[PDB]
């Protein structure tokens, strides 16, 4: 449950990744991997890269950052009502990818650490407040579709 002018401050932030979206989502999945290596076992398509300058160089990684961060900021700029895009991406990541939840929270801390990395200065506490409260909503209601299914 997030406020209007927590909202406000999560899709400003929300601004700064949409000026990038594909160097942020690059730069998070790249810190979600080498941070939890294991996270990159469940990728058939990136588990080839060995090192850290391998999934720099990497186009389909940078895709697939892509393609992550436009679904997060697609569910994000519902403030909430987000029931329709989060219902298919907790299904597929519990039932085909089998992604269990702590792997949302590590992507979440992520994109945190990333957001702090890429405008040092300029991701203020309140910002930070407003973002983690707002991944913290995703993962939960996530987290609510997983226990429906059973997964773990
Ligand atoms: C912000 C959190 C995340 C978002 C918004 C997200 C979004 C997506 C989307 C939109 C797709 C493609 C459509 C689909 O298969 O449903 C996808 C695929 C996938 N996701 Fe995620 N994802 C997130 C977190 C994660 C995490 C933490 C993992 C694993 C550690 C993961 C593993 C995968 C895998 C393995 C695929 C299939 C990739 C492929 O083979 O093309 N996802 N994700």
């Amino acid at each position: 449950g997030l406020s209007d002018g927590e909202w406000q401050q999560v899709l400003n932030v929300w601004g700064k990744v949409e000026a990038d979206i594909a160097g942020h989502g690059q730069e998070v999945l790249i810190r979600l991997f080498t941070g939890h290596p294991e996270t990159l076992e469940k990728f058939d398509k990136f588990k080839h890269l060995k090192t850290e300058a391998e999934m720099k160089a990497s186009e389909d990684l940078k895709k697939h950052g892509t393609v992550v961060l436009t679904a997060l900021g697609g569910i994000l700029k519902k403030k909430g009502h987000h029931e329709a895009e989060l219902k298919p991406l907790a299904q597929s990541h519990a039932t085909k990818h089998k992604i269990p939840i702590k792997y949302l929270e590590f992507i979440s801390d992520a994109i945190i650490h990333v957001l702090h990395s890429k405008h040092p200065g300029d991701f203020g506490a309140d910002a930070q407040g407003a973002m983690t409260k707002a991944l913290e909503l995703f993962r939960n209601d996530i987290a609510a579709k997983y226990k429906e299914l059973g997964f773990q």
